[PDB]
């Protein structure tokens, strides 16, 4: 019960949104607040930086640390084709995360609906 209202207090407050502007060839970047971000962007993350939202992996093999959100003691490792959430830490690999949800719609605003029916 006290989690329940943890759980939203993880998220992160900034992201790094990159651009291409000549071809593939050209990349440029803007760290913008996690309300001026879109379901639509990839964003880096960085060795000792914190999630904002969840989303998809296709770049990098850090381990995560999510030993609150999903339970793992022990941290979990990712790869390109992997899948992370909002409030976990990221370590050494370095990845590149795709969002299909923002900083309202995540999936960790969905996971305390369910909690709540928990007790």
């Amino acid at each position: 019960s006290e989690a329940l209202a943890k759980l939203i207090s993880l998220q992160a407050t900034e992201a790094t949104i990159v651009t291409l502007d000549s071809d593939n060839i050209l990349l440029s970047e803007e760290q913008v607040d996690v309300e001026l971000v879109q379901r639509g962007d990839i964003i880096k993350v960085v060795p000792g930086g914190k999630f904002p939202v969840d989303g998809r992996v296709i770049e990098g093999h850090s381990m995560v640390d999510e030993s609150l959100i999903t339970g793992e003691a022990m941290p979990v490792a990712k790869k390109p084709g992997s899948t992370v959430i909002a409030g976990s830490i990221n370590q050494n690999g370095s990845l590149l995360i795709c969002a299909t949800h923002v900083g309202a719609d995540t999936t960790l605003s969905q996971i305390v609906k369910l909690v709540e029916e928990a007790q």
